[PDB]
């Protein structure tokens, strides 16, 4: 599924992540926008054999399991194509324990390098929230 800017932010909102962790919810719109253009089936492979996956990008690396990235945990307990839904529950889950432990939301490097020192509130005017 590939949202709007508002029923994304609405959705996340709904989930618990408007300010979790200290985070304001166009936080996690603009790391959505910039990880995968608020489609919630993207994928892409890394440069170590292991994929991201879903509205937010997950790698399989260390927070899912897809059967082919060798020597990895999934600290999720999650099959990757969880994070592919339509329903965001398993990303933002999974977004809420990465987001917990220690880097914040620098763990998303589209997130340092986009979103981070900029107006992400932009990313939710005109919402009905
Ligand atoms: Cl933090």
């Amino acid at each position: 599924k590939v949202f709007g800017r508002c029923e994304l932010a609405a959705a996340m909102k709904r989930h618990g992540l408007d300010n979790y962790r200290g985070y304001s919810l166009g936080n996690w719109v603009c790391a959505a926008k910039f990880e995968s253009n608020f489609n919630t089936q993207a994928t892409n492979r890394n440069t170590d054999g292991s994929t991201d996956y879903g509205i937010l990008q997950i790698n399989s690396r260390w927070w899912c399991n897809d059967g082919r990235t060798p020597g990895s945990r999934n600290l999720c307990n999650i099959p990757c194509s969880a994070l592919l839904s339509s329903d965001i529950t398993a990303s933002v889950n999974c977004a809420k324990k990465i987001v917990s432990d220690g880097n914040g939301m620098n763990a998303w490097v589209a997130w340092r390098n986009r979103c981070k020192g900029t107006d992400v509130q932009a990313w939710i005017r005109g919402c009905r929230l």
